[PDB]
């Protein structure tokens, strides 16, 4: 028992990371078969990051210009091109390293590990949540730009996310492996309105099971709520309205644990309302929303 | 910026995780150069854990006993000696994946990353803290026992920690890499005290310095206080007393954010006398105390 912010083991990730340099500019790549995938403002100096012409500041970049090291060793580029907001850079070598992987577009409230890098180096790995609004509240400073989020699946790397910018606001946003940007921000250095925040709910309710199963229980009461109940408490709190589809997610928490899920709502729903009377749940004294259900499963079963 | 609860890249401690079984008894073991250990429990049945005479048991068992298997890979065992709670298995193959290495003994409110580990299989990693009282409160399910705890500085993985037991009261008990129990406990299923708790005082300075540097600064205060005034305070609320040796290591942070250490020590004072009314420091509602100041300087500088 016990129950940690657990992140994937980062081995499979690791193996894969490059440093990418392009002028003055360094920062991470993705190293996967034959192709290192890394932010296009690889490219840009600081005069260009206010509004830059990615189009045209890339026309002047040919592939001798990207330098590609994995650790003490020199990649050759025979190509490159941007796909949205990342650049593909072909090189002649396959990674040896390279896990069994896929590229996903994760939902907002779905969780991933990072794996912090500088200089193509990993530094730490933490696990996290995409924030409703897109954005992630990570740990990152200048150069980490490239480090990646992921899933493994048994032995398939899921990569989910590519880090790119830090908002006026300290919170980050990036985009999945195609570069598509996750919510409505830019490459640019722009003030940039990151949407209303809102907490993950099954999220919360998922936690709130995993402290069941691990021994805290305080807060579980003689009360039971309804979704139209509970949606009215949750509008008031900035939480997530809970669907059928969230409560059908529980099922196997709520299977283990013989708690209703509209029965945890209620506890879920009285703790909003009179909050946690400096008390603690699984040694946190808010309500924690970074773990999903499918998260709470694997931990608590030992799912390797 | 942004500041996380950041473990060490797992990659170098995922090559060196093998599965350890020994008659009706799986665990995971730690394959270093050509020796793989693992705790000496591997050897019991249910009815030995009561009181096990670890000699007597061992005495039964042969090298061809303990069957050790890398992933797919059966590794052929020439010698067996038990040192303290481990067993020390000799293999006739070197892991060609050992990294450089040290077996170290941390001290009480150092922190370290845990590989969990099922069936020689990782399933996650989370840093933490071992505890004034010897203790760890991880995430350990049946099996995980042989999971290690280790800290990496370059390319050196120093192991200080391998798991053993969970206590009846749900906290992690273990050993050093030679098998010396951190704290009273013994490798028995026994209920064990594990002595009076209290609260890394370091830590939580050295965390508030990072709450500084990150931009959460409202428990700043116009007060200053003594090491004398500060302990009597933190005698009340069960924290470690702060000493010299504290204020110096804190040195760095006090520097980098020019707030001296006692002036932090007076915000800390009034956070333990008033609480937080409600507001959050890094995303906490608590006073944390899994951050030393080296792990503050090292994620706030991003050392790889
Ligand atoms: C300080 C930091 N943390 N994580 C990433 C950074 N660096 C940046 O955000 C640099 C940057 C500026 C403007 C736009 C873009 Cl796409 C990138
Ligand atoms: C449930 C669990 N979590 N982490 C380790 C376990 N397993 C145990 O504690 C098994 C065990 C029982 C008694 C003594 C000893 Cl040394 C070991």
């Amino acid at each position: 028992s016990g129950f940690r912010k657990m992140a994937f083991p980062s081995g499979k990730v690791e193996g894969c990371m490059v440093q990418v340099t392009c002028g003055t500019t360094t920062l991470n790549g993705l190293w996967l078969d034959d192709v290192v995938y890394c932010p296009r403002h690889v490219i840009c100096t600081s005069e260009d990051m206010l509004n830059p012409n990615y189009e045209d500041l890339l026309i002047r970049k040919s592939n001798h210009n990207f330098l590609v090291q994995a650790g003490n060793v020199q990649l050759r580029v025979i190509g490159h091109s941007m796909q949205n907001c990342v650049l593909k850079l072909k090189v002649d070598t396959a990674n040896p390293k390279t896990p069994k992987y896929k590229f996903v577009r994760i939902q907002p409230g779905q969780t991933f590990s990072v794996l912090a890098c500088y200089n193509g180096s990993p530094s730490g790995v933490y696990q996290c949540a995409m924030r409703p609004n897109f954005t992630i509240k990570g740990s990152f400073l200048n150069g980490s730009c490239g480090s990646v989020g992921f899933n493994i699946d048994y032995d398939c790397v899921s990569f989910c996310y590519m880090h790119h910018m830090e908002l006026p606001t300290g919170v980050h946003a990036g985009t999945d492996l195609e570069g598509n940007f996750y919510g409505p921000f830019v490459d640019r250095q722009t003030a940039q309105a990151a949407g209303t925040d809102t907490t993950i709910t099954v999220n919360v309710l998922a936690w709130l099971y995993a402290a069941v199963i691990n021994g805290d229980r305080w807060f579980l009461n003689r009360f039971t709520t309804t979704l139209n109940d509970f949606n009215l408490v949750a509008m008031k709190y900035n939480y997530e309205p809970l669907t059928q589809d969230h409560v059908d997610i529980l099922g196997p928490l709520s299977a283990q644990t013989g708690i209703a899920v509209l029965d945890m709502c209620a506890s879920l729903k009285e703790l909003l309302q009179n909050g946690m009377n400096g008390r603690t749940i699984l040694g946190s004294a808010l309500l924690e929303d970074e773990f999903t259900p499918f998260d709470v499963v694997r931990q608590c079963s030992g799912v390797t």
